[PDB]
């Protein structure tokens, strides 16, 4: 007759639900060994600047956590019409941030702390608004912890100081960002 036939379906649902959420979630955004180089450099410049190994650890952990959750949401079509448009603006703004970070190193002395703070904060606000309907307070805190550290004016000025400890880090960071850009991952 009619065995419990539903189970072959949620299973079909479960089967592919997984198919788009977990794979891309980590197979694609962070396990990209180049993403890890960039994150490692972000760690080093933060540790170098804060003189605190565990405050630097927490910044990068917050960042990695945010990116993953963001990916999973996206791949799961949990975003509505307005969150997708926001996400698309976010991606454009991060692309522009990435190229501006590089250009401020590649073109001598064009570093402008206000341009970078404006772009970083625009990313920050985009992220808050994207996750507003789907994440809790902890995630908003992670977003602020990450962007508070990187948009810090004195942090930015030191990172682009060509005479100090940070010069070789900026060079490595830029190599990594450019690699992501060239692979079209950002
Ligand atoms: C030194 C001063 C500035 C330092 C920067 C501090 C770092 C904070 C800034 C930005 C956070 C980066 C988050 C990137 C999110 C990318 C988009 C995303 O998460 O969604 C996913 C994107 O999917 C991808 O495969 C591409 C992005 C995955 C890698 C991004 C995560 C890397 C983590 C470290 C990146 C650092 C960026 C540095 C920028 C200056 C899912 O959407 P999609 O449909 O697959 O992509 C559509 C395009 N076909």
């Amino acid at each position: 007759t009619d065995v419990f036939n539903s189970k072959n379906l949620a299973v079909q649902a479960q089967k592919k639900i997984l198919g788009k959420m977990v794979s891309k979630s980590i197979a694609t955004t962070l396990i990209d060994d180049t993403s890890s180089e960039v994150l490692d450099e972000l760690y080093r410049v933060t540790k170098e600047y804060t003189q605190n190994k565990k405050e630097a650890e927490r910044v990068i952990k917050n960042l990695i956590k945010t990116v993953i959750k963001l990916a999973v949401l996206h791949r799961n079509n949990q975003f509505n019409q307005d969150e997708l448009a926001l996400m698309e603006k976010f991606k454009k703004k991060v692309h522009q941030l990435a190229m501006t970070v590089v250009s401020f190193h590649q073109v001598e002395y064009t570093f402008d702390r206000n341009v970078l703070s404006r772009l970083l904060n625009e990313c920050r606000e985009l992220l808050h608004e994207i996750i507003q309907r789907h994440l809790t307070a902890k995630s908003h805190g992670r977003v602020n912890n990450v962007f508070d550290h990187f948009s810090d004016s004195d942090f930015l000025a030191a990172l682009y100081n060509p005479f100090g400890k940070f010069k070789p880090h900026l060079q490595k960071l830029c190599d990594g960002i450019n690699k992501m850009l060239d692979e079209e991952n950002i």
